[PDB]
């Protein structure tokens, strides 16, 4: 069974991509270093060569040293350890790694190329390294020591230091200062009167340096002589200042500690290594019992607590990307899950430790996906029965009579949350006969909380028998004099004549009484209305203005609300596979008027504001809304005017299954036709590179193909470095699609400027390589006429350019009846560009040699006589 999977890795390296191949060997190591001592080391050589193929040098070095461990006969292990130590920055070990491999096999040019680059590398490396130490020391003296100009010189000095670590791994080694950046950084966050931009840039340098492994792991060890106290401080670093963005960026230093102890995706799709996890399990129990223990700590703050909850969903779901199985269940088997339930009960009114209203999202989702990482067999049941025994622990203890009302609101708020996350167990609990009467008992009490949450409970239940109970109580509670209960109940009318909307308009149009959660439910109800309400909303201006202002005004829970607000009015979501035709609200020009007013009222800043949630399906909805804003007369300027694309690519990195593709086609429709230094200026042009890739991954059949071509048509019009960035992702399979299937497409004129310009090393090796004969032939056949003005010119320009090559002029003598049709369709045809485009193409064809100069004779003369007049 060992060999039967060992073959599949190397086959997977060459079948399509190595991105899938690297994990195959990683699965194949499960019986290694036990059942056999022959297969395990060589599979370690192949796996380390596999991650070396990607961009992971740390694991490749620590597996190449694992396979050298048996005898050191592996030569590819030495070439790989030296290739890793080359990019590692420490080229000294790479050189002695490579001299001991080239001495074993004197042949093979690559072993020589490594030593060739290493000679100059070690040669200059001491000079550049002492210059890097004077730059590191001059930088530390400026940003954090006695320096002038107050904020201005410091906030810039570190700003150069972050790039001194960020774009150079060798400079990343020198900014960390062998283990000295940390005390300076944490000494900065300790200043209560420090500008927070300085604090966030400092930590940003901090996580950058520890991105690797040991530099991060020493960041745990250095703080206390004994380990558990030393991981506490790293965890408890968010409990230092907590300004606004300080907590989000002090969170990633803790996130980075997960990436070290088990090696993880960081962003791009890479699986953790069990081999490191089992070694570092001691660290992971220590940090996760520390995050669990600080999850209920009263001293722990509001937002830093829910960022502490973000770390769990992002790390312990082994069916997504995190600690492997057996640790996902170590969390449920003890207090880790029972205590995890408790925080979902607490609400901004009843808590005991600070809790935010936003907590909702962060507490729903990590339970829901905990149902996704419990997709074993005894997992489903141990999870459910832990929740059922907690629910039984709460009903028997609530005694909603003698000041036990707090227990009844606690169980109610615990149940309202799980209808937002794990519905499979949440409806499983509202089966109980004790539930409905207690719900009713809160419904009529003078305790204003119990009634509000009461209407919130059944509006959460909106997807069987308890459902018919709660609706009548909802409408009888709608009349309530208090806004919290009327606004909390109006959602449930929409959740089942548009009479309610005339009150929904005044609910948010008057920004006086309603502010915090009051406006929030006022929008949530608005989201549940659809069908023809669209135009009735569009013909009011204060509706869009007040919805945008409400989303700008702390729209943290305004997520799915706005995302379904602008999506349903115009946008359409595709689904797997009479009434609409008569609709004058979402079908014809009214769909254009809806986005036309929606954008000019200012929906974009509300979108970038409410996108900060990790809600995958709300990410898909905001992506669909964003592409729906695009493809209109002046909308192309409107997207960039606030930053639609800049967060569109931000949502491409993490979205739902179709959310990445909706984001990708969204960026394509958004730009393209604007300008090359507008659709991705400066440092952002490279970020737009990746989304264009995997946009040809499916098939060239729908409207998603033509946009994917048209945006790349302008992606390479400026600067060569971008054209060389495109080559490293290999666009060849993509162009192969429209080479032999698309009929009505301008993509040929883009492929011309692609193959012609680009990097010299690539495009010279691409215009020539592979059977290009039919490519040259279609370069001539379509340049004749073909009822198109541009095809005849852009097709001809590559004829005039390629004619200049020496190897290329032998192959032109394969087709001769193609030249009468292009030489005639230049003087006789009515087009203007094709005449100058064709005459210059003919002259270079008659200037290469005399063998073809007589084969045409008259086809050229028909143009030469026409030119003189």
């Amino acid at each position: 069974t060992a060999e039967e999977i060992r073959d599949e890795g190397n086959a997977a390296v060459k079948d399509q991509d190595y991105i899938k191949a690297d994990e195959l060997y990683t699965e194949a190591l499960q019986l290694t270093t036990d059942e056999d001592k022959a297969l395990r080391p060589v599979l370690y050589r192949n796996r380390a060569m596999a991650r070396l193929k990607r961009d992971d040098f740390e694991g490749a070095q620590s597996d190449c040293t694992k396979a050298l461990e048996f005898d050191g006969a592996d030569v590819k292990a030495l070439f790989r350890r030296s290739l890793a130590r080359e990019q590692l920055g420490n080229v000294g070990p790479a050189f002695q790694d490579a001299k001991e491999a080239l001495r074993l096999s004197p042949n093979d040019k690559g072993i020589v190329e490594v030593l060739q680059r290493l000679v100059k590398a070690n040669n200059d490396k001491i000079k550049q390294t002492t210059s890097l130490a004077n730059k590191v020391t001059d930088m530390e003296k400026l940003a954090f020591r006695g320096e002038a100009k107050d904020t201005e010189q410091k906030m810039t000095a570190l700003n150069n230091l972050l790039v001194l670590c960020r774009e150079s791994e060798s400079g990343a080694t020198g900014v960390w200062n062998q283990g000295a950046l940390v005390p300076f950084v944490l000494n900065l966050i300790n200043d209560a009167s420090e500008n927070e931009e300085v604090t966030v840039t400092a930590i940003r340098i901090l996580d950058e340096t520890i991105k690797n492994s040991v530099r991060c792991m020493k960041f745990l060890a250095m703080h206390d002589p004994d380990g558990p106290k030393s991981v506490r401080f790293v965890c408890r670093l968010m409990c230092k200042k907590s300004t606004k963005d300080f907590v989000d960026a002090t969170g990633i230093l803790v996130q980075r500690v997960f990436n070290a102890m088990a090696k993880m995706d960081r962003q791009k799709e890479m699986k953790p290594d069990p081999e490191v996890a089992e070694a570092n399990k001691i660290w992971i129990i220590r940090v996760l019992l520390e995050l669990q223990e600080m999850l209920q700590d009263p001293k722990v703050g509001a937002v830093q607590r829910e960022t502490c909850i973000d770390l769990f969903l992002k790390n312990l779901m082994h069916m997504d990307g995190g600690i492997p199985r057996g640790w996902s269940w170590k969390f449920v088997e003890e207090r880790g899950l029972l205590a995890l339930l408790d925080v979902a009960s607490q609400i901004p009114e009843l808590c005991e430790y600070p809790v935010s209203a936003e907590t909702r999202q962060h507490v729903a989702i990590c339970l829901q996906r905990l149902e996704e990482d419990m997709v074993f067999d005894t997992k489903r049941t141990i999870f459910k029965e832990k929740v059922d025994m907690f629910f039984n622990a709460l009903i028997s203890r609530c005694t909603n009579d003698d000041e036990g009302h707090k227990y009844r609101i606690k169980l109610s708020c615990f149940l309202i949350t799980m209808l937002q996350g794990p519905v499979d167990i949440g409806i499983n609990l509202i089966t109980n006969d004790q539930l409905t009467p207690i719900m009713l008992e809160m419904a009529a009490s003078q305790d204003h909380l119990m009634q509000g949450i009461a209407a919130e409970l059944i509006v959460a239940t909106v997807s069987i028998n308890m459902l018919k109970v709660g609706i009548p109580v909802l409408r009888a509670l709608y009349d309530s004099e208090d806004p919290t209960v009327k606004v909390r109940a109006l959602v449930g009318l929409c959740k089942i004549v548009i009479s309610l909307a005339k009150t929904c308009k005044k609910f948010l149009l008057e920004t006086e009484k309603y502010s915090v959660d009051i406006r929030r439910y006022a929008c949530e109800g608005l989201s549940y209305l659809d069908a023809d309400v669209k135009e009735w909303i569009v013909d009011d201006s204060l509706l869009l203005k007040a919805l945008v202002l409400l989303a700008k005004k702390a729209g943290a829970l305004c997520v799915y609300t706005l995302a379904t607000i602008y999506a349903n009015l115009s946008n359409a979501f595709e689904k797997p596979k009479h009434v609409p035709e008569t609709h004058p609200k979402d079908t014809e020009e009214y769909v254009e008027k809806r986005v036309r007013a929606l954008v000019e009222e200012g929906a974009v800043p509300a979108c970038v504001a409410v996108s900060k949630t990790e809600s995958k399906n709300a990410l898909e909805l905001i992506a669909r809304s964003l592409l729906a804003f695009a493809e209109y007369e002046d909308l192309r300027g409107r997207i960039i005017a606030e930053g639609g694309t800049v967060l569109c690519l931000r949502l491409t990195k993490e979205a739902s299954g179709e959310g990445k593709i909706k984001a990708g086609h969204a960026i394509a429709k958004l730009g393209a036709k604007a300008d090359p230094m507008i659709s991705f200026p400066g440092q952002r042009a490279y970020e737009v590179v990746k989304p264009l890739c995997d946009l040809l991954h499916p098939d060239v059949e729908g409207k998603a193909n033509y946009d994917s071509l048209l945006t790349l048509t302008n992606l390479a019009s400026v600067s060569d470095s971008i054209r060389g960035r495109i080559l490293k992702e290999k666009a060849i399979p993509k162009i192969e699609e429209f080479w032999f299937m698309t009929d009505h497409e301008h993509l040929r004129a883009a492929a011309a400027e692609l193959l012609l310009n680009l990097l010299f090393f690539e495009k010279f090796y691409e215009e020539t390589v592979a059977p290009g004969t039919d490519r040259l032939k279609l370069w001539v056949l379509y340049s004749a006429e073909v009822e198109e003005e541009r095809l005849s010119r852009a097709s001809a320009a590559g004829f005039a350019i390629l004619t200049e090559d020496e190897n290329a002029c032998a192959r032109i003598m394969d087709e001769i009846k193609s030249w009468p049709e292009v030489f005639k369709d230049i003087a006789m045809h009515e087009d203007a560009e094709t005449q100058r485009r064709g005459l210059m193409g003919i002259a270079n064809i008659m200037h290469s040699s005399n063998k073809l100069c007589s084969e045409i004779v008259s086809s050229e003369v028909f143009r030469v006589l026409v030119a003189v007049t």
